[PDB]
């Protein structure tokens, strides 16, 4: 529990599923981001109970939760501040002129975070470049893990809703609501595709509805130009039609390290 007397509100950082997020300082010293949870957007009591478990998730590649303000409304969520914002927009800025080793290191950052979540049996459920952030050193960290469970908007939570992450979801989620570790694995493969494509929309010439068909029929994202055969094999291995034949994040991490050594 953070005391809101110890916060300031300095600049807007944009809006997400729960409303506005601000940059400010905590204790007059520490940079933070502050989610101000919009009324009606969150299952607040459930989140408050889960925040207790989320306070114990800590890894260098996970955005760090500093605390919450829950003796008031709106509730606030206080985290690590990530100076370069979301990965998706960062990827899309041509000035960065990334080398492919830098792209692979972004995949590795995310894979490390995801291996830690997997070790805790904790699903993200919306892993995608829009839900990763980049700090002032260029390190990518996974954000907003587990928070999909508290979203009240049916357009997000329904698998045929307009906001559901269709292009990041495996067939068994879209058809049956079968969420598992292996559904985050599928999304991670799509995220590597986003990274190697410099932030293109997956299935860029298809709708959500056409994507769900394409993939249920066995077809897959093409190799981005910047991806070697070895990198494409890694992302592609995340998309096996049999969930149980997809790798774990531990295996992915070893594969990524091997390719880094090879390249
Ligand atoms: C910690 N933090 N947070 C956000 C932030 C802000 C708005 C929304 C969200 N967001 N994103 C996804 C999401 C998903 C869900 C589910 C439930 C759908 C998964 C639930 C949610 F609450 C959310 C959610 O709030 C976040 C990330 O949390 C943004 C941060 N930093 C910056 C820094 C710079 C700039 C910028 O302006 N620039 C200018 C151009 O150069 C680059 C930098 C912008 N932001 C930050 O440090």
């Amino acid at each position: 529990e953070i005391d809101p007397k110890d916060l300031t509100f300095l600049k807007e950082l944009g809006t997400g599923q729960f409303g506005v997020v601000k940059y400010g300082k905590w204790r007059g010293q520490y940079d933070v981001a502050i989610k101000m949870i919009k009324e009606g957007s969150m299952s607040e009591d459930e989140f408050i109970e889960e925040a207790k478990v989320m306070m114990n998730l800590s890894h260098e590649k996970l955005v760090q939760l500093y605390g919450v303000c829950t003796k008031q409304r709106p509730i606030f969520i206080i985290t690590e501040y990530m100076a370069n914002g979301c990965l998706l927009n960062y990827l899309r800025e041509a000035r960065h002129a990334f080398q492919t080793q830098q792209l692979l290191e972004m995949c590795k950052d995310v894979c490390e975070a995801m291996e830690y979540l997997e070790s805790k049996q904790f699903l993200h459920r919306d892993l995608a470049a829009r839900n990763c952030l980049v700090n002032d050193q260029g390190v990518v960290k996974v954000s907003d893990f587990g928070l999909s469970r508290y979203v009240l908007d049916d357009e997000y939570t329904s698998s045929v809703g307009s906001k559901f992450p269709v292009r990041w979801s495996p067939p068994e989620v879209l058809m049956y609501s079968k969420f598992s570790s292996k559904s985050d694995i599928w999304a991670f493969g799509v995220l590597m595709w986003e990274i190697y494509s410099l932030g293109k929309m997956p299935y860029e010439r298809f709708t959500n509805s056409e994507t769900a068909e394409h993939i249920a029929q066995g077809l897959r994202l093409y190799r981005p130009h910047l991806a070697s055969a070895a990198v494409y094999t890694i992302m592609y291995s995340c998309w096996h039609e049999k969930a149980d034949e997809r790798p774990t994040f531990k295996i992915l991490l070893s594969n990524i390290l091997d390719v880094m050594d090879e390249e």
